[PDB]
């Protein structure tokens, strides 16, 4: 990559939530194998992000690699429409194993926010079958589901800036953030879930939330009661309970889903990111009969949705092998010996002056700060260390694949606590 | 594949737009290579559809393929936050030098509802940050942009049944679907609505969005070029944004590379997918002009608020080069145009038959629609007992072949065709 073609990526190529004017830095890529990233003029970087917590099994992995070469071999692409393939029988008999017995219908998609959008349509279609006006989702702040409006409509209004949209989204019900940590729970939190509930429980379609963990919008780990809790309140008013486990889901809080610390299954599923061990874009969102039933035997007479390329063989087979991997059962290990060294490794922030919190859970690893980051200086030291580590926010975290040595994870740690001693990267 | 594995399909597995509770058959593929797909059972079929528009260069294509395993070889994926790579760069400066001159910067999506998704609150941004009250779309009825919520709000109500989300969905604007024809004379009468709607809302749209020349879903419509002449010209007027979905018509479907070039105009934004990747796998993109680009960016959020996690995926970007790059011969200019030639002459025929409301071709689109509605589980087991692989949908029985199917192939297809609308077997 010439200096040319960095010039033309600055100013032709849109990156994800950043300016077109005052663009900070970019570094060219050029492969990647195992836990690190390779940039243009040769610098290895150890991943703390797993492009953005999706490759659980790290880059060049065999099993994937193997996989989607093999499936090109046969298709890699063919129309889901009055067809079927062997590679999404493969995946989704896979999930509907690996998910709560009811969770038995499965519809792919292309990405987490269409997951969550299907979900969305899956509870409003679901109601106007049964003939009940319902059409509101009740969720908690701080919660983020997507980019897509129906997924912008149920993220934290602050967070997202709902200002920038008013009028145009539709207004949902917005609980206080759950406060009782991964810690004790206090009765006293439930108080404004329920105030909404009490006024509201006859017009709501469905509960949505992130399980334990909340992530884009503050990384925030909370106590499984809340699910229980959410779960029974969902069963005795009658109303849906979505969990979007597009960011928990396939081990990285420690158990194969994030709704098993709190042992409750869901109405609808969401998945996506690790689903194909990062290498391209899928999603699965999971439901029960009664809910897929209904829907067909409504006005309609289907799930009104079907996405071009749904389906994906070269997709579901590269979700097939990540899958597979996941089967050996080594993640729970190796997400154990990742949390015991993130808890270990971490302690230290707090005796930095920036720190405000540290926490871990699983193979999740946060520093939040008192201040801003300044996200462009913090990522030039983060690749002077020699490690990726991109924060934002108040947050320095960590999501490395479950496959990272321990003196590579001791890198990014280190490079953490490094970073926050220093006012340097801050405001 | 095993009848255990179609079982199991059926009754876990939801397909797109189809019952759960009422099942019709699907026929499971096991490879496909050049313009055929092979089943289970070893029977192959000529693919008619392209899997749905997008596979214009056929099926295990060596140079796709290729550009795809050396990829993978790379790295398949990585993140596009504070990163950037080659394919990347070569997609985005391919997309930007075939496009119109004003549309210079590319946001890589997902798929096509995202692209819309996009494109759509680049509009809303645009506005929100010149400080005007702008937060409506007008649109032409019969059209589809995608099934995603925002994409939904400017589809056809009727076609997509919005009285399912009454109350949900934003109310848009509704412009009646173009009446002239691509194949016939223009009529100052079909603007009247569209005139109508502009001058009592003129001042609430932030953009018109229609799909050019061709409305797909909606009907396969085929409209004349002057009303997108005019559109780009009133927009100009009254300073509205234009949006051009051409998810379904990019990259030469209709004869011209982009079918806005029939009209000779740019849009300020451009939507494209299907055909981008050679239908190999999913990938989207949204174009606009540096106007609109640096506009959003120096608003109150100070950037363009979105970024899908698998955005720029390097597999993809790499899949989307090489079809390209196919592109780049020039020869699918001539094959487009002798397959245009071969649909009006063979699908001619069928404006005998009693069961054809109409016929109409345009590039490699060919579209016989019929009065009664087709019997599906029926007319897809005929089709599929003529080797050929055509799915209707309601009353339209259309073919979308990839550009390098052979005339003996693309004969069968029609001579099918004629065969299915024959007598009234398949209908209702
Ligand atoms: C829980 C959850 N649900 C849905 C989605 C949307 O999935 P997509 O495939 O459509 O993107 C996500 C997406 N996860 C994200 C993770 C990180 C960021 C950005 C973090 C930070 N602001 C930064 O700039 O790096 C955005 C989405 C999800 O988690
Ligand atoms: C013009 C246009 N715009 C947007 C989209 C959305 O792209 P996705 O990748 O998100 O799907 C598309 C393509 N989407 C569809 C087009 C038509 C249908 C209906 C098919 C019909 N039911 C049938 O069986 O034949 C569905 C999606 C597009 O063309
Ligand atoms: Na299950
Ligand atoms: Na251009």
């Amino acid at each position: 990559m010439t200096t040319d073609d960095l010039a033309f990526d600055q100013r032709h190529i849109l990156h994800p939530y950043t300016s077109m004017t005052s663009p900070l830095p970019v570094y060219p890529v050029v492969s990647a194998e195992g836990c690190e990233l390779i940039l243009s003029d040769g610098r290895r970087l150890v991943d703390g992000m797993s492009s953005w917590w999706a490759a659980i099994h790290g880059y060049n992995h065999p099993q994937l690699n193997a996989a989607m070469k093999s499936q090109i071999d046969a298709m890699s692409h063919v129309m889901f429409g009055g067809i079927t393939h062997a590679p999404a029988i493969e995946l989704c008999r896979k999930l509907v194993a690996m998910t709560p017995q009811p969770l038995e219908c499965v519809f792919l998609a292309d990405s987490g926010s269409v997951a969550v959008e299907v979900a969305m349509k899956m509870a409003l279609q679901y109601w106007q079958a049964k003939g009940e006006a319902r059409q509101r989702f009740l969720t908690f702040r701080n919660g983020y589901h997507g980019d897509t409006f129906g997924a912008m409509s149920v993220c934290d209004p602050d967070n997202s800036m709902h200002s920038l949209w008013k009028g145009y989204l539709p207004e949902n019900l917005f609980a206080p953030a759950p406060q009782s940590r991964m810690g004790e729970w206090d009765e006293r939190d439930m108080v404004g879930f329920a105030r909404l509930m009490a006024a509201h429980r006859h017009e709501i379609a469905a509960v949505i939330i992130e399980p334990i963990v909340q992530g884009a919008g503050g990384m925030r780990m909370y106590h499984p009661e809340w699910l229980k809790r959410i779960r029974k309140i969902c069963d005795r008013e009658g109303i849906l309970l979505i969990a979007d486990e597009i960011a928990t889901g396939f081990g990285r809080t420690g158990k194969l889903f994030a709704c098993e610390h709190a042992e409750i299954a869901p109405d609808i599923l969401c998945l996506g990111k690790a689903l194909t061990g990062g290498t391209m874009t899928l999603s699965a969102t999971l439901t029960t009969r009664e809910v897929a039933e209904t829907i067909s035997n409504g006005e309609a007479g289907c799930f009104m949705h079907g996405p071009t390329f749904m389906g994906n063989p070269l997709a579901c087979a590269a979700a097939n092998a990540s899958l597979a991997i996941l089967e050996s059962g080594d993640w729970q290990q190796q997400v154990a010996d990742i949390e015991v060294q993130l808890r270990e490794q971490l302690a230290p922030a707090r005796d930095a002056e920036m720190v405000a919190d540290v926490r871990v859970l699983g193979a999740i690893g946060v520093v939040e700060t008192t201040h801003p980051v300044n996200m462009a200086a913090l990522q030039k030291f983060f690749v002077e260390q020699g490690v990726w580590i991109r924060p934002f926010g108040k947050l320095i975290y960590l999501m490395p694949p479950y496959i990272i040595l321990p003196q590579q994870l001791q890198r990014l740690t280190a490079a953490v606590n490094r970073a926050v001693q220093d006012e340097t990267f801050f405001c």
